[PDB]
């Protein structure tokens, strides 16, 4: 028994809300939330700019450290790091943006990092600015993780979408 509120099932593992994820992530403390990072760990916008803004801007700073040792990530790849004031960990996953040619069948490579979790609070991996179909990446969410996963939907019309056009 957890302290996530409001979530709908879906599935088995799988529960989604209308959320702001930074929102959810101070009001649980979850122990792990996730990112949807870009390759550079560079936390300008979308999900990424919003947690590291509530962070003061350490998660960048950490994020910084973690490129100049490391090099970039892969797309479909991840790395853990502080999860700050928002949760014990953050697990900077980065999907494919088709927005800027990156090969869409490495989703479900990205979901996959999250089976090394037992729970997490996430956002809809590729979705909204990086371009991908929302109800694909919703399918490949739900027939990939196996873990528990909370997923937080910032667009109200979209999370209504995703609900009404769940198979
Ligand atoms: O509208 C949506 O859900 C889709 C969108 N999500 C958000 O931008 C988002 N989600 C939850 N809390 C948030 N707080 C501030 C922004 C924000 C998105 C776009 C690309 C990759 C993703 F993984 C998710």
């Amino acid at each position: 028994v957890n302290s996530f509120s409001g979530y709908l099932k879906l599935t088995d593992n799988v529960y989604i809300k209308n959320a702001d994820i930074v929102e959810e992530a101070k009001k649980v403390k979850p122990t792990v939330v996730v990112n949807a990072a870009n390759v550079y760990l560079k936390h300008g916008g979308g999900v990424a700019g919003a947690l590291n803004k509530a962070t003061n801007n350490a998660m960048q700073v950490e994020s910084d450290d973690y490129i100049a040792t490391n090099g970039p990530l892969k797309v479909g790849g991840s790395c853990v790091l502080s999860g700050h004031n928002l949760a014990k960990h953050c697990l900077h996953v980065v999907g494919p943006n088709v927005n800027k040619g990156e090969d869409i069948q490495l989703l479900k490579s990205a979901y996959e990092n999250f089976n090394q979790h037992e729970v997490l609070l996430a956002p809809l991996l590729s979705a909204g600015i990086f371009g991908a179909d929302p109800i694909h990446s919703l399918r490949v969410c739900v027939d990939t993780v196996r873990t528990n996963v909370y997923l937080a939907v910032f667009d109200k019309n979209l999370y209504d979408k995703l609900v009404s056009s769940f198979l």
